[PDB]
């Protein structure tokens, strides 16, 4: 038993991190087969950043404008193109540690593990959720650009995030592995603000099911609710509206616990209206929204402590 | 910026996990050079566990009583001995992925990363602290025995924990890599209870320094306190007494922020006495005690957001 924000084991990703330098700018890149992926702003200098024209800035570089280092070893660049907000650098050597992989664009509310990296050297690993406002609450310092997010399913690594920027509120923004930003953000050193955020309702509910699987029932009640009545309370507490598709996703957890979804919604509504009255759930005093239903099934026992 | 419970990158440890089977019992083991380490209860059957005599149970096995699997590959055992609560199995092949390593016994209040493992296959990674009562708040299911805890410093892995049991309250207990238990616990399927726990004072203070490094000052105040006056309030809130050595450990953080330790103690005392008044610190509504001063220096910027 127990319940923790767990990340995926990071080994397969560690063996793909490199350093990419252009001029005075060093950041991290990702070496799969004979391509290295990195944020396109590696080509920029201080001056360029308020208002860069990347097409203009890039045509002025050659292959040898880029230095790629994998550990001790210099990799020779032999090709370069820009794909949305990344560069793809062709190199002379195929990464022998390339895992089986794919690139996915993850959806708001989904979770992934981040491998924080500095100078191509992995520093730490942690789990986070893509927020509804398309940011992540990471932990990232100067040098972290190019750090990747990922999920692992059955020895296949699904890359989903590359790091690019920190916003004024201290949260983080970046792209998928085709270089398309998550959210309305752009890679310029300008003023941009996160949109207003909301609590991820589906995940809160999934975590309450986890608390029940792990043997705690205190917050349950004898009521039920309709969706719609649930949703009027949700809006007032800045929770995402729940939908029938979300109700259906909770099926498996519902069956493992014998608690119908709308019954767990009445439980949630009562917690939003009355507080937790100094009690905890899975050790927390707050309602947690950074575990998906999938995260719950993966970590919790397949048998309820009834 | 940002602040997260971060674990060490897990790659070096992943390449050392194996499966160890004896009779009907399968659990995980740790393969360094030509030794495999595992919990000694792998030799036990259901029957044996209420009251095992391991010396008696072990003399009745041979080398071939043990099956070791590294991925697809069977490793041949050629030697066996018991060291406290572990077995050391000599094998015919030296692990080619053996990292640079050491074995340490960690102290109460220190932190490490756990690589949760099932059937020799790594499943997840998370950070936790050795509690003052010598337990950890892990997340561990059937099959997790043999999962290891570790720290990484400068490409050297310091193993410090191997997993053995879950207590009735849902927290976890095990040994260092010489097989000595943390705490008063024994490897028998009997009734044992965690001793009463306390909050780790030094870590709470270190995390308040992190909140200041990251630019938040709201909880500060104009007071100071003596140690002793601090400690009378500590005892009443089930906090560990603070000592002069702990005050000295906080030196570097104190200097980076310009906040004297006893001034941060007055801040803490005021938070214990008055609450947080619906406010948060580093995103939390609770006082966090699972970051050491070292964890703070490692993750936070070396320059304060003043
Ligand atoms: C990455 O570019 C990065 O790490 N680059 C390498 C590097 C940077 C600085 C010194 C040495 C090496 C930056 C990562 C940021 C920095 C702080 N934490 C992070 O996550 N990214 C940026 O600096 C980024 C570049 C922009 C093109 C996209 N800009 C910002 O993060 C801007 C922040 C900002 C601007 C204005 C007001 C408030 C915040
Ligand atoms: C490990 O032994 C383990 O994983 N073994 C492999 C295995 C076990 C069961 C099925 C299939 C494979 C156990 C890990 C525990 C199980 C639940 N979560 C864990 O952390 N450890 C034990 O079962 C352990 C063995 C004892 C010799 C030390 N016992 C306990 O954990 C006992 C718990 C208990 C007993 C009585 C009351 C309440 C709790």
């Amino acid at each position: 038993s127990g319940f923790r924000k767990m990340a995926f084991p990071s080994g397969k990703v560690e063996g793909c991190m490199v350093q990419v330098t252009c001029g005075t700018t060093t950041l991290n890149g990702l070496w799969l087969d004979d391509t290295v992926y990195c944020p396109r702003h590696v080509i920029c200098t201080a001056e360029d950043m308020l208002n860069p024209n990347y097409e203009d800035l890039l045509i002025r570089k050659s292959n040898h404008s880029f230095l790629v280092q994998a550990g001790n070893v210099q990799l020779r660049v032999i090709g370069h193109s820009m794909q949305n907000c990344l560069l793809r650098l062709k190199v002379d050597t195929s990464n022998p540690k390339t895992p089986k992989y794919k690139f996915v664009r993850i959806q708001p509310g989904q979770t992934f593990s981040v491998l924080a990296c500095y100078n191509g050297s992995p520093s730490g690993v942690y789990q986070c959720a893509m927020r509804p406002n398309h940011t992540i609450k990471g932990s990232f310092l100067n040098g972290s650009c190019g750090s990747v997010g990922f999920n692992i399913d059955y020895d296949c690594v699904s890359f989903c995030y590359m790091h690019h920027m920190e916003l004024p509120t201290g949260v983080h923004a970046g792209t998928d592995l085709e270089g398309k930003f998550y959210g309305p953000f752009v890679d310029r050193q300008t003023a941009q603000a996160a949109g207003t955020d909301t609590t991820i309702t589906l995940n809160v509910l999934a975590w309450l099911y986890a608390a029940v699987i792990n043997g705690d029932r205190w917050f349950l009640n004898r009521f039920t609710t309709t969706l719609n009545d649930f949703n009027l309370v949700a809006m007032k507490y800045n929770y995402e509206p729940l939908t029938q598709d979300h109700v259906d996703i909770l099926g498996p957890l519902s069956a493992q616990t014998g608690i119908a979804v709308l019954d767990m919604c009445a439980a949630l509504k009562e917690l939003l209206q009355n507080g937790m009255n100094g009690r905890t759930i899975l050790g927390s005093t707050i309602l947690e929204d950074e575990f998906t239903p999938f995260d719950v099934v993966r970590q919790c026992s397949g048998v309820t402590f009834q």
